[PDB]
């Protein structure tokens, strides 16, 4: 079983948008579009905005679930390392093992699936205060891309999906992730990569 990471804007007009942060050394989190990545440090936050077209009813949530990227590892479930599930870094709500966290959101529900055993993290959906166009959640991920036992250097999507109150999917879209000492000079190196 594999999570499907087709992009759907439903019928909300549902989309991801990410900050302009730039490729410094000293930065905590920038995103490509070339790659359609993200590349941030530990345990940094990652401010991921939500775009819609109309506001969606009352009760629909948003989930962040990671999958592997590549085919042949993509049934694995993807969780923290066998060092950092144990390094006693609660926030008092996440699970131990959970790669993704929600920051600074009290109701945020932590999710192991019990058919898949999969993890994943959902939040109300929020309107925008006044004055701003779109949402934002702050994530987390709480292992590096090279933590041996865990992703062990194989690269993760996050997949992030509207639901209604039943779970039922109402929206998707999804991105790239690699969780990295120095997320500026690796963004510039892919890009580069790409590029040649
Ligand atoms: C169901 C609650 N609700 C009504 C009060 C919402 N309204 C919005 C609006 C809006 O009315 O403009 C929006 O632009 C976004 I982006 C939202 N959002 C939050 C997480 C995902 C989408 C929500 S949630
Ligand atoms: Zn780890």
């Amino acid at each position: 079983s594999v999570p499907s990471q087709k992009t759907y804007q439903g019928s909300y007009g549902f989309r991801l948008g990410f900050l302009h942060s730039g490729t410094a050394k000293s930065v905590t989190c920038t995103y490509s579009p070339a790659l359609n990545k993200l590349f941030c440090q530990l345990a940094k936050t990652c401010p991921v905005q939500l775009w819609v077209d109309s506001t969606p009813p009352p009760g629909t949530r948003v989930r962040a679930m990671a999958i592997y990227k590549q085919s042949q590892h993509m049934t694995e479930v993807v969780r923290r390392c066998p060092h950092h599930e144990r390094c006693s870094d609660s926030d008092g709500l996440a699970p131990p093992q959970h790669l993704i966290r929600v920051e600074g959101n009290l109701r945020a529900e932590y999710l192991d699936d019990r058919n898949t055993f999969r993890h994943s993290v959902v939040v109300p959906c929020e309107p925008p205060e006044v004055g701003s166009d779109c949402t934002t959640i702050h994530y987390n991920y709480m292992c590096y891309s090279s933590c041996m036992g865990g992703m062990n250097r194989r690269p993760i999507l996050t997949i992030i999906t509207l639901e209604d109150s039943s779970g039922n999917l109402l929206g998707r879209d999804s991105f790239e992730v690699r969780v990295c000492a120095c997320p500026g000079r690796d963004r510039r190196t892919e890009e580069e990569n790409l590029r040649k």
